[PDB]
């Protein structure tokens, strides 16, 4: 099943989607700095494209940096599309919240941590927008069927999965590749994305987990980098370097590009 | 360090404290009813207990039951409270309901998928009440560290850190007997309490763990019963290997070994 | 089901049996100091007692001790055995070394790495010797009938199962304490037994995590011992067992109760 | 570090190479048909060929098929080299069959369960032939390291690095695609190949799975096939390996890109 996002066609056998942008928006001019960059490399490769930021980060430490708030968040989103003409995502924790976010920002996005919070999927469902569900890192790839069938009952069936993977014994996460495929089986072929940043503790090795992941014939990709850089722990330990942006996207849509090329081979 | 709720002294030297009760609040007499039994066998035991009820469910299909809600939840809370002269645990789910379910409730419970949700955190802490924390599925017990950090922070100490099982592959629990010890070391020996109901898939073991979690000297037993969840008639027969356990490894020295 | 060692009942519902010992057999002198200290330790408290000791150890790196060989550590069991008059445990890794071992040592154990090696698990079998089942950190307490089954077949129904830990992701173990119940269901209570040694992270949580295994009442403790792979530290031995003691005495006690 | 195997280059920045073939030897004939297969699906699609097979099955059941045996096996992989003159490969279990097996089998390999048996390592050292090194579901990947120092301790240094998943939770397998670089990185660019076959559950997912660990960049991949749960249909074989060598050659067409 596809979904539609304005001008863009989001399923598991079209070219990939890049849902990119940064963990948390700091400030209008850099956020819109650093989504000129994105667009500019997404254009000149000719990659779908939708700009992501939290304009709250509710997990941050008590007198830590957490965003700029639901008011101003949705100004800045505003401008993006105002300016850029692209569509964005951002992140909804309270059910009050839905409908004003829904109003502006295109996807509206399940915290993994609130992912079983039924009120919450009630009111994104409610919307009537396109919602991506992060797949929580101790729910299992098949019971992702359970919050899908939450939303359908809710009203709304247009829903992303977004792998960022899995509990692995203690302070460390593994990438199931078999998950994608049992996520495309047991929940009716919806589009599943793959998110490369929050499946990683350090950024070294994100080509290498975002090629293996994008060769499992996905939808798209979720990824954070750099903005105008806060160095000491502001922009996620695992951001690219955002200057990497166009060395990174070409050898992803290239691998796409191929698999995409190739019907599906089934095995039995 | 122990922590004191009305009477009661809870502390992982002290004798183990039964937070016991129900999933959900259902009704006025079912309530009472099932409390009533508690009640009666922990005073006859002569083991300190606190009710447990949640007042709704948060994460239960829209095609199920979810709870009387705060409003009916707080009055049959009240009522248990008057009646039995005991104290009460629910959990809560968002900042606004803490101050008013902490005016009734002598514990308030953060749920193990919001553990960290600043908010909520703060809220809670504001409150002043005795706080029980869930360990999720996915934190490490040292990790565990960070949300005492917060609520320390937030101008609250009364903790509870509370064991419910760790994940182990898709769709299975273990629980780390070892993390018992791991966050009393790093956590300034706040009270460690283990729920041994959402560790366990059959209730036919739940015995066994309750007593293996109590074997390693921790400040309570935190469980659910029903007329998964332990049969109410076998309370008093559980309860009695619990106590005497707990009472013997109690009744022993800390041995340090180094 | 229990099982007989010399004088000594085996069971899940009998008061434990201690496996004790050392890593690996150096000297004469060396094993009968420490087995004294458990021996002595042990007669005190009225726990019956098994000495453990590896003669070899296949997988230390090439420059590393490996013990004292198999001739060399026959010859030291029948010297225990002489003096103290105790059954005694040790591993075995080939199926030539099952016989001649078996003749000395009372329990033979199949080292965890080798536990699905068909051809030592017939050679051990063919023993009729008690044997020791290291439960590997990579199998389930459901695949541990596999390896029963194995033994049966060969014509062997002394077995004693042995806990150690599971992998939890990279470098950790975790004990999973339903796993012992696992077990007694579906392996035809056999006797259990917990080596809280090869568990642990640091010995520090030795006491801890032999006391919660202990909880869920088991047939015996396996432990290991240092000077004083983190062993106990062998002057806390007689304060460690007390405890042990104490509690299995009290889970024994009292009837097992169905939870229905 | 690339290794030479006959005219083979294998390297973690090579055209991968195919270590492809069955899971035991039944018979020469069934062999040779199942070879021939390979060796003409490999020849017309230009991708260098391993043929793999066990002589021996030493952790079946004991009534199970077990193999042909060391003698009976070596026989065959001299025909199968005689017939097509490829390179050919298969495991070792015990010291004493380490020399006579490496006479004939380019590559020699370590299982799994026997990977930090040191008497087996320092034999199949010996040999001087190249080893393909088992990676064990519970060892981590810079656990693996550990391995390595033993065969170069021992004098050997041409090893092959083979994932085949890691332990998740029980009787499940994950494969962690960061364990690739990981051993790259930190056992010093050693050739790393991927077993899909014994990585995998059901074997719809094989393609899937192989494409997503050739992605991180790899000397090569390891699997089994059957005509016709994990292995792969023979027939599917050209199909397969048409997709494998197009992504193959795609990544390895790119400079590596280190991000920094
Ligand atoms: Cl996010
Ligand atoms: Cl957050
Ligand atoms: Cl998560
Ligand atoms: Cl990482
Ligand atoms: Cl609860
Ligand atoms: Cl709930
Ligand atoms: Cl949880
Ligand atoms: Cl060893
Ligand atoms: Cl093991
Ligand atoms: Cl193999
Ligand atoms: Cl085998
Ligand atoms: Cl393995």
């Amino acid at each position: 099943m596809d979904i539609k996002i304005n001008d863009i066609t989001l399923g598991n056998n079209s070219p990939f989607v890049l849902f990119g942008g940064i963990n948390v928006l700091e400030s209008l001019d850099s956020t819109l700095q650093t989504c000129a960059h994105y667009v500019e490399v997404t254009r000149k490769l000719g990659i779908p494209y939708i700009f992501k930021a939290s304009f709250d980060k509710p997990r941050s430490s008590i007198h830590s940096y957490r965003g700029v708030g639901l008011e101003e968040g949705l100004k800045i989103f505003e401008k993006v599309k105002a300016e850029f003409g692209i569509p964005v995502i951002t992140d909804v924790h309270e059910p009050h919240q839905c409908q004003p976010v829904a109003e502006v920002c295109d996807v509206i996005q399940l915290p993994a941590f609130l992912a079983r919070q039924t009120d919450l999927v009630v009111a994104m469902a409610k919307t009537g927008n396109v919602v991506n569900i992060k797949k929580p890192q101790f729910l299992s790839p098949s019971q992702m069927k359970n919050i899908v069938e939450k939303f359908h009952e809710a009203g709304n069936g247009k829903l992303i999965l977004c792998e960022r993977g899995s509990s692995f014994g203690y302070d460390n996460l593994v990438v199931d590749m078999l998950g994608f495929g049992v996520m495309k089986q047991t929940c009716g072929n919806l589009p599943v994305i793959f998110d490369v940043t929050h499946s990683l503790g350090r950024r070294a090795q994100a080509l290498d987990l975002a090629l293996a992941g994008m060769a499992t014939r996905l939808a798209g990709l979720f990824l954070e980098s750099h903005p105008d850089p806060k160095l000491a722990k502001c922009d996620g330990p695992s951001a690219l370097p955002l200057h990497l942006l166009e060395d990174f996207l070409i050898r992803i849509k290239a691998l796409d590009d191929l698999i995409k090329s190739q019907p599906i081979l089934t095995i039995e």
